């Protein structure tokens, strides 16, 4: 996680630390304001919660001091000293700030006092970034945390009133916490201090969709999803009545590490009356949409809600399905708006969506519409085509959608099953993904047209000369005598293709041959019993290798083929 | 077990029941005489233990009455009534008798009284063979068992004094228990009863090897091994001194059902001073000889011996290794005497012997000598050849014995590895058995000549023109450019054979080619880059299929080959 944190902790853009810290400042406020309810005293009278930035020209320090929830010693040791010489859940929001901060500064100093704790139990922390941190019990009367930055020789860039104020607003905007800054005017005798907020300060989601710029939207995704790839696109939707909730969903441009662990990240940030209640709550998404990220501010749920109350009760189930559609909404929408970006989304989340048709039955059609496959239309492994792109191609009588389920692209693309339809002028869905085979067990019918796998048949190829069939009946008898009962039967089918023969099965195998193939004719010219049996044995062993990719005596097949070549 | 019990319970030969019953009579005596020691009273004064046969002309019944150990009710119910409407361990000795008896008789009546039990707790048993048996508490003063046979209409054959006496001795001979029979002479007033034994009565193994006929030896194997295939051959050996023990081992002609279970049968019958002590004790064989069957009469072991004392102590370990050699002795011997019968033994026990070289290190050479493989000498899957038969073929400089380890005959026989030596004029051991691969890890060296698998190389083929090698170095470069790094290297070896190319590995793969093959020349004539790559790709994919029997994209390989054929 941190490596591709570092690449842009560079950015070359440096000033990043400030943002990331303000992020921390906010989340701090939240966790505080949350913990408030269960012990209304922790505010200690000081209820105007905020964050004040300051700086000293002579000692050359920048100084971010919030009055959130602060830290217990153990927390300072468990976090800051897990950064010196769960844990990635601290590196989550906090890591970026740390390392980034040490880009601009050469000594960093923390000075906390966790909300509620006695002012003697405050804490102190310092390091020159090296393999060494220094932590000590100290006193700090106020509540919260104070971070101070010994600036590195030659970064006076950050002592410039205008530069800082700028760098502030360039993030302060999308942030719910009042971000003040040091206004000191020195008159002779009265060196007067006051603090001015550069921030509108208002939960961005509680604001109205018109005034919220794309910037505020993107950067807000950063701050809530601990990612700094820009998001793909979002959904800011309010609701009044019984269910009065606001909700704001995003869709990431790039999928996280632990998407393919059974260890989470997922969930949405659940507020109740503009008050944080928990991060990464995962009731409000179906598991086939887990990649959804964002928050939801309900005015209906209990003020003492738990993950138990959520998971069990019913207002959740409703809230879920609603948000679900909201998301499918967002995707269909993005699908038609910026197909460039959706192609991105698909390459980044398809495999998870594909879980959907089995899970959320209700919206099954809508989900299908979102899928994006690859097909014989173009010989690229790229998964561009859609179910409409397919129906839009269909020919008369083509009442089913034809697909194949392999283990990889080249495989499916090589399969003989294809050439029947590739010749007759049809389109074939190439499902060269792991899950696909399971998917189809639920992806039964779309747009009135059912799905039917080439790897079998019924009344699909039942419709899709007879004298060659006649002479084929003497040939058939010759074969049935040649083998007998290693094969359940012998048939002559017109899976035209360029492959001679093929085994099949019902709902040992059934041997099938193609009257129109050169090898079939050059094996029909055979009277010599040696080559007769040799050819036929080759063909059977072949169709086996084609349907199982393994042979009893491989070296034998190899020997036979190599013989008929040189001769 | 019973089905191939029935086939010869037929025999057509009928009279079999009598034998099988007398068998029962003996074993009965034994278990009794054994139980005697731990409670010397059970003899009830009656110490002349025996078995008396009688018969009634008018009621038409034959009547075998032994004074062994009898049966508790529960035993009569658990055994005889497991035969009506462990358990195969009762069907072991007893089943044959039962069913056979009901061949000659139409009602059978048992009448027991288990040794020690009160005469009121005797038991009674009867049936017309059908799905119905009848058992009742009864009184019988004497100890032991009495079996009575209501003879079937038209089998008066068995009421004939001479017929019976004959049928008696035709088994009584090899049996250790005195087999008496009813001598009644009717004088007017004195209808006098006495009993005359038709049996020498003496533990056949305690007798001397000269007087014991082959009959007595074979039939005795029957009686101890509950089998009535004739044995293959045996070993009757006595020992005096510290270890004074007699021992008599056999080797079955046919291997039992449960040879290939992890549920036993094996073990030898351990006597201590001519007194049975336990059947199927398996300390006195190594597990690679478990198919050994027979008994051993020690005069040294404790009179209160357990399987614990046996397995743990040391006199066993000695006794074992001794008997072990005795068995290898017996086999070498049979190997040279009747190669017809040994071929039988091998077909019937080889796979178990083959466990040996890993287990019994001491006799490892001797064991090897016994093995019997199959080799290119003749294209039959039959495993006739031996390690001497091989050395007796060897050519100058051939310092190693060459073998191949496959999954089946045709496989190993098809392998390309062979043709190098098949051409250069050598012999190849075909090990197409499961265990072989494990065996060789211990079967390192024999008769000074080591073993070396064709499936690898060292200084074996290091010894077993250079201008073709030169031009091959331009060709090699062309190939190394064609592929690059899907193969660790490209080489040209002279594994002459008729196979073009082959991958190898050390102690991805290494690609190797045969300058002398037609396909190699017809691929050296190639300038067209399309076929150039097409040929080479084919060759690589081939050698893969040859060394793994599976391909990434099989249908592709198939397509390529089929193309080059028709074109």
């Amino acid at each position: 996680q941190l490596l591709h944190l570092m690449i842009h902790s560079l950015y070359s853009n440096k000033e990043i630390f400030l943002r990331e810290l303000i992020s921390n400042a906010s989340d701090a406020a939240d966790k505080l304001r949350f913990r408030a309810l269960s012990n209304p005293d922790l505010y200690e009278g000081d209820g105007e919660l905020r964050v004040r930035v300051s700086f000293d020209k002579d000692k050359r320090t920048l100084t971010i001091s919030d009055n959130g929830v602060g830290m217990t010693r153990d927390e300072v040791i468990d976090h800051l000293g897990t950064i010196a010489k769960k844990d990635s859940q601290l590196i989550g929001q906090f890591g970026v700030g740390f390392y980034s901060a040490f880009i601009v500064a050469d000594k960093v100093t923390v000075r906390t006092r966790a909300a509620g704790e006695k002012p003697e139990n405050g804490v102190f922390w310092e390091s020159a970034g090296e393999g060494e941190y220094t932590v000590a019990d100290i006193t700090k009367e106020d509540r919260g945390t104070e971070i101070t930055l010994h600036l590195r020789e030659g970064e006076d860039e950050f002592l410039d009133d205008w530069r800082v104020r700028s760098i502030i607003s360039k993030y302060s905007d999308h942030i719910a916490l009042p971000v003040e800054i040091e206004k000191r005017e020195e008159k002779d005798g009265e060196t007067v201090i006051s603090w001015e907020k550069i921030n509108k300060a208002q939960a961005l989601w509680t604001r109205n969709k018109s005034e919220i710029t794309d910037e505020e939207y993107k950067e807000f995704y950063k701050h809530i999803a601990h990612d700094f790839n820009d998001p793909l696109t979002w959904s800011h939707n309010r609701v009044e009545g019984k269910q009065e909730y606001t909700s704001l969903l995003y869709i990431p441009s790039q999928a996280p590490w632990d998407m393919w662990n059974r260890d989470h990240k997922h969930g949405l940030k659940l507020y109740v009356q503009r008050v944080f209640i928990m991060d990464d709550a995962e009731q409000f998404m179906p598991n086939y949409l887990r990649f959804v990220r964002g928050l939801i501010d309900s005015s209906d749920l209990p003020l003492n809600v738990s993950r138990e109350i959520l998971q069990d009760s019913t207002v959740t189930r409703n809230l879920r399905n609603a948000l679900t559609k909201r998301v499918l909404q967002m995707l269909e929408k993005l699908a038609k708006d910026d197909a460039e970006k959706y192609q991105t989304f698909w390459q980044q989340f398809g495999l998870v969506l594909k879980e959907g048709p089995a899970e959320d039955f209700a919206n099954q059609e809508a989900i299908a519409k979102l899928l994006r496959f690859a097909s014989t239309h173009t010989d690229s492994s790229a998964q561009t085509v859609s179910l409409e792109d397919y129906v839009s191609r269909m020919k008369e009588g083509q009442e089913k959608i034809y697909y194949i389920t392999a283990d990889s692209y080249a495989a499916a693309k090589s399969s003989p099953h294809l050439e029947l339809l590739r010749k007759k002028g049809i389109e074939v869905l190439l499902l060269s993904d792991r899950i696909d085979e399971w998917m189809m067990n639920y992806l039964t019918e779309f747009d009135g047209k059912p799905f039917q796998s080439v790897s079998k048949v019924d009344e699909s190829l039942e419709k899709l000369a007879k004298e060659a069939e006649k002479a084929l009946t003497p040939f058939i008898d010759r074969v049935k005598a040649l083998l007998g009962e290693r094969v359940k039967d012998v048939r002559l089918t017109h899976r035209l293709t360029d492959t001679p023969a093929i085994v099949s099965t019902d709902a040992k195998y059934i041997f099938e041959l193609n009257p129109d193939h050169v090898l079939v004719k050059r094996a029909a010219d055979t009277e010599d019993e040696a080559k007769f049996s040799e050819w036929v044995e080759l063909l059977l062993d072949q169709a086996l290798l084609a349907e199982r990719g393994t042979l009893e005596d491989p070296n034998l097949f190899i020997r036979r083929m190599n013989q008929l070549l040189v001769s």
